[PDB]
């Protein structure tokens, strides 16, 4: 069915141009490419007999034109988006491709991929279809080429790297060929040559003595399909479009006229190309079509999976709609008692509870020094003394539990936040349900972490109101020794004998045996005697200090029975060789520590209850239990289960996408 399979082809152009799409189809089409300076559009318009591509400044073409020529005996043209209206007069389509290019481009002139079907029926043209795309500049001696310019590579790119693309390549004859922008381009992508036409206008603008012949013979950058010449002079005037008729004409005579291209003259040519182009884009189709028809349906049956998916996505349609919103409730509650129960959410828990706060706990704790000192100060506030003492300190230290027993709640409701945070990404699905729920879980667990702080703090005030010395780990409730000469070997030293007198009570000396100037008087209350002439020596052992700055008083004598005599004796007086409060503070300090240990205990164990019975617990069920009653209650669960924008556009695209498969599909079977 030879004849008929330029126009099916051209009814799956439709049919997918419909939805604004084409390149990335792969079908077996034409796409002309080409520079600025070679003017496609001259070919084109020279096919159609016609001037009717939009003229100005920059590219003729800024939205791939999919230009259907068909043959027939009346001459007229109609769109795909003016389907019914037939146009009789070109500058009408040329002002119409202008203005329907103005509406989807958003600017005077910038381009899009979005294609234009425009059908062509005259007894001027046989039955070809080219994709027309935009034009390149050849970039000037170096120098950076225009944004724009990239952009209409990566678009000719995103048409030609299909391999069911032939290339039209369209080079101009007065200019360097070898720098070319339309060949560079078909032989990045085709370096084999083996989908690309060449086209090479402007033949006649060649200076004088050069031809471009050893391009068209074939034989410099030859192409499996050959190349072309054609030239423009739009010799005459129906009144101001193409005397096409004067104009091919004049071609005829360029190639018949020039020695160069003589000998070529029947493979040259607007009307030839228009032959070559109707038996390539035939035979291309017939090669191509079976593999087309199979693309087109790994892609329907990849459309079917993602339509299957999403047409479940949503039941909409029975009176079901509401039992999603029920799944996706029971995802979010499911998600959640999987968290907080099981490196995560639970877990942190765990660690907060049992591993954390007993250190916040530990840190509020009254060292040695100011348990002591505290207690000592409580003895000093109550001119019983000893239970007051008691009270008093455990009531200051159980006072400080507070913080660290507010923190841990924090801590809590914080790794909480977290969790509903996480659960609530399965819902992206969903922005409204999302964001309602996320916000009403928000919301219950900030008034649970009221509720929470409060008896938080009752606890500890409970603790405080009642020391409970019942607890059953609560594990608690002058005449004179001896006178002698004796020498001091240390005073001065910068060393006299001296009359010691040692009392029971005191160690006292004077200068002479007759006593009459008392140089010191010592008491011998805490004093204690060490080895050091026979030497020996008395020390303070409260402080540091015995006489004056002397660490030490240093007593000396000739022999070691003297000494012994005087050890003797002063042992006898209570100083021995080598304060209420002392005691009571030390009781007080041990009862403390008691029942502090049984507060921390208890504490240790009732906050996390607390935290788990009046938060999690309490969040818990509500999510389970009360959650989806006011979603529904005061919820507009058509209002919540609403389409981000994202999917339902790209679900309209999925649809349409759907449809226009199908018609191809079709139209090919």
């Amino acid at each position: 069915g030879m004849e008929d399979l330029i126009p099916l082809v051209n009814r799956l152009q439709d049919a997918f141009s419909a939805i604004g799409q084409n390149a990335d189809l792969d079908l077996p089409q034409i796409a002309v490419v080409g520079g600025q300076s070679a003017g496609k559009s001259s070919v084109l318009e020279n096919f159609v007999g016609r001037d009717f591509l939009p003229r100005g400044s920059g590219i003729v073409t800024r939205r791939p034109l999919v230009l259907q020529l068909v043959n027939s005996t009346t001459e007229y043209a109609e769109f795909l988006h003016c389907k019914g209206k037939k146009f009789t007069d070109f500058e009408e389509v040329r002002l119409e491709i202008e203005a329907e290019t103005d509406r989807v481009t958003g600017t005077n002139k910038g381009i899009s991929p979005v294609p234009i079907n425009l059908r062509v029926y005259s007894p001027h043209v046989l039955n070809l279809t080219l994709v027309d795309l935009p034009g390149m500049t050849k970039v000037p001696v170096g120098d950076q080429p225009p944004d724009i310019e990239f952009q209409i590579r990566d678009m000719l790119m995103q048409f030609v790297t299909k391999e069911n693309c032939l290339i039209l390549a369209v080079s101009p004859a007065n200019s360097d060929l070898a720098n070319s922008d339309a060949l560079k381009i078909a032989k990045e992508v085709d370096p084999q040559g083996q989908r690309t036409i060449g086209v090479i206008t402007k033949l006649d603008l060649m200076d004088e003595g050069t031809d471009a012949r050893d391009v068209l013979e074939n034989k410099l950058l030859p192409l499996r399909r050959g190349y072309i010449g054609v030239v423009n002079r739009s010799q005459k005037d129906i009144d101001g479009k193409k005397d096409i008729t004067a104009a091919l004409a004049a071609e005829r005579k360029f190639f018949l006229s020039h020695p160069s291209y003589r000998h070529l003259a029947d493979r040259m040519g607007t009307p030839y190309l228009q032959k070559v182009l109707n038996q390539q884009l035939t035979n291309h189709i017939r090669d191509t079509l079976p593999g087309l028809r199979n693309k087109l349906q790994s892609q329907l049956l990849s459309i079917e999976k993602e339509v299957d998916e999403y047409k479940n996505f949503r039941p909409d349609d029975p009176a079901r709609k509401t039992k999603a919103l029920l799944q996706m409730v029971q995802q979010f509650a499911v998600d959640f008692e999987k968290r907080i129960e099981g490196l995560s959410g639970g877990a942190r828990i765990n660690r907060i509870f049992h591993e954390r706060f007993p250190f916040e706990l530990v840190k509020m704790e009254f060292d040695e020094k100011e348990l002591r000192r505290e207690i000592s100060y409580a003895i000093k506030n109550i001119h019983f003394t000893p239970d007051l003492a008691f009270e008093a300190t455990v009531k200051k230290q159980v006072q400080k539990l507070k913080e660290p027993s507010i923190k841990c709640v924090d801590m809590v409701v914080s790794e909480l936040t977290s969790t509903i945070r996480k659960c609530s990404e399965k819902l992206q699905q969903y922005p409204r349900l999302r964001e309602e729920m996320e916000r009403i879980v928000t919301t219950h667990i900030r008034e649970r972490e009221g509720r929470t702080k409060e008896q938080v703090m009752l606890l500890i005030d409970i603790e405080l109101a009642y020391m409970n010395t019942n607890h059953e780990d609560f594990i608690g409730f002058i005449l004179v020794i001896r006178k002698g000469w004796l020498t001091i070997n240390n005073i001065g030293i910068m060393s006299k004998e001296y009359w010691f007198v040692l009392t029971a009570e005191n160690l006292s000396w004077y200068k002479d045996d007759e006593e009459k100037e008392k140089k010191y008087m010592l008491s011998v209350d805490n004093l204690k005697l060490r080895d050091v002439k026979h030497i020996f020596a008395l020390f303070n052992t409260e402080q540091r200090n015995v006489y004056k700055d002397y660490r030490q008083l240093e007593l000396a004598c000739e022999t070691q029975e003297e000494v012994d005599s005087w050890k003797a004796s002063f042992l006898r007086a209570g100083v021995y060789p080598e304060p209420q409060l002392e005691r009571q503070v030390e009781t007080i300090r041990n009862l403390v520590d008691s029942y502090m240990a049984i507060v921390n205990k208890t504490v240790r164990d009732l906050m996390p209850k607390t935290i788990m019975h009046l938060m999690i617990n309490n969040t818990k069920e509500f999510i389970f239990s009360e959650l989806l009653a006011n979603l529904y209650s005061c919820g507009d669960q058509n209002t919540l289960m609403e389409e981000s924008a994202e999917q339902a556009q790209r679900r309209d695209e999925m649809l349409r996408m759907y449809h226009a498969l199908k018609e191809a599909l079709s139209i090919i079977g």
